[PDB]
């Protein structure tokens, strides 16, 4: 169940809708617009209020799939306002983004192998959960993984994104299968510790370096992030195994989210 | 100090060549560094086409007698009975490990970037007052302690790091200044001086892209700080600019690069 909010009880605890930086020490963390994303604090929680802009009846369906989707590894919602815009509410994941945290983002300290390890089985588990519920993210990519005080993955949306999209998607197709494809990315980001796409790299697509193992021009270990001190080869081979199955450019031979979430336990036991 | 050679075989596992990921002494190629403990002293050793070689041992202990600063490496002693140099062990590796976080420690903050960008020309500026040349000013040859003193090290140059006249055989201080301009920017950008897989392939060579007006700096600062303000980034760019002339006489000295880093701080 939701907790009924007024706009007028937001806009006071966003400070007045507060656009300076939160780095400036405003309200304002994103701009991941239709719709602009602000820090508050309501019922002794920190929240993230989503004030919508010019699209209503996806503040509906926003709703409607959040409503049933309450699982440990998703974002949660907390209430929304339908006075007169739209805003919903959501529970702050203090420690941002898998992408943020995989490319040291201001300083913080790398993720271990360990910790790696659970964010990845964490997001799985909650792909597993939008599956089971018949729901396609659409958009998985590490951006949209956040994590909470204790580092627990959480699947989050705020098309696509080209350099996570599997070819079939590219040409239209809408699928769940499609999500795996991008998950195998994300794993890929996890073990190298690089983006999924860089402009001045090669290859460009960090899908890519699938190649480049298979016809030996470069193994896993070359490509392994060396800001970890904990990666023992088993493993780190076990899940580049997964990623490699998730990254099969023909989606009916691409494993389902339920065996990747059991290859992904097996990597850890 | 004057060692004995089986004292040092002794502590350091009888020169065991593997490196120390593996559990080896081996540190460096390559003679060989090995990693020693020795009366209350962690060291690094050095155990080094004959007679070549014996001056090669005595200039480097006559260049690190002489030369005892807070900002170069610590000659400890040698050993005379094969030919062995002992040096005192940084513990915090090199500046290149730590700007690239190797194994998992934490980002260098800007603040202490430039500590280490300070001591690094003290030492270079201690080297030039004394006339000696680096010939290999490099980040991997940068070495830290336990409270991050850069401590100036020699392991050519490395070819990334190398000032046109360099390559083309000029002996000269202002090369190193060269080499040095390439190490700020490392301290900038987190970047490693050479990438092949990268566009372009050479660090030095972005300072063409910003010139030109096509990316700035702020696109190349290392995300992995949250302290590093606009003014001084600049501020030490423009130093970093200035040594990567590619005319050796329009590179300030490295008097003139002390002075300039020491106005960024302020
Ligand atoms: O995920 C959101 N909504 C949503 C929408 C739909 C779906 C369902 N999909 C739609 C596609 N088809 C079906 C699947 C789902 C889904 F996928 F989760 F179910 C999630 C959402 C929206 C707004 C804000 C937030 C939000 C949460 C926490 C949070 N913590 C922050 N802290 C920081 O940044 C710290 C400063 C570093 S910012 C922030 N923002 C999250
Ligand atoms: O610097 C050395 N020799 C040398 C020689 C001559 C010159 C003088 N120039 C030569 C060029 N022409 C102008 C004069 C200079 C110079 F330039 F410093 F003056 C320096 C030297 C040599 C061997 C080993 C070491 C050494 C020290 C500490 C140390 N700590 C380590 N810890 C780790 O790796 C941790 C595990 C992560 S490895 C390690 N290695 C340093
Ligand atoms: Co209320
Ligand atoms: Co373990
Ligand atoms: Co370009
Ligand atoms: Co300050
Ligand atoms: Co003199
Ligand atoms: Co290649």
């Amino acid at each position: 169940r939701f907790h009924s909010f007024s706009f007028y009880e937001l806009k006071n605890v966003t400070n007045n809708f507060d656009e300076r930086p939160i780095s400036v020490g405003g309200n304002k963390m994103g701009e991941g617009g239709f719709g602009v994303v602000y820090k508050g604090y309501v019922n002794n929680t920190t929240v993230a209020v989503k004030k919508l802009a010019a699209l209503k009846q996806q503040f509906d369906q926003e709703i409607k799939v959040m409503a049933k989707c309450q699982h440990e590894n998703l974002v949660e919602l907390l209430g929304f306002s339908s006075d007169g815009d739209l805003c919903l509410v959501y529970v702050y994941m203090p420690n941002g983004s898998l992408l943020d945290r995989l490319s040291c983002l201001d300083g913080t300290p790398p993720l271990s192998w360990h910790m790696r390890c659970k964010i990845a089985q964490g997001a799985a588990n909650g792909i597993n959960f939008l599956h089971e519920n018949h729901h396609i993210h659409r958009d998985i990519k590490s951006a949209n993984i956040l994590l909470d005080e204790a580092f627990t993955a959480k699947i989050s949306d705020f098309v696509g994104t080209t350099a996570y999209m599997a070819p079939e998607a590219l040409r239209g197709e809408i699928t769940p299968k499609s999500d795996i494809y991008s998950f195998g990315v994300v794993l890929l980001e996890i073990i190298t510790g690089l983006p999924a796409v860089d402009e001045h790299r090669e290859p460009q697509l960090l899908l890519d370096i699938k190649e480049e193992i298979e016809d030996e021009e470069k193994t896993i270990e070359d490509y392994i992030d060396k800001k970890m001190n904990d990666a023992d080869s088993t493993s780190v081979e076990a899940m580049y195994s997964v990623a490699s199955q998730c990254l099969h450019e023909k989606k009916n031979k691409r494993p389902d989210i339920k065996k990747v979430q059991q290859l992904l336990q097996e990597m850890t036991a």
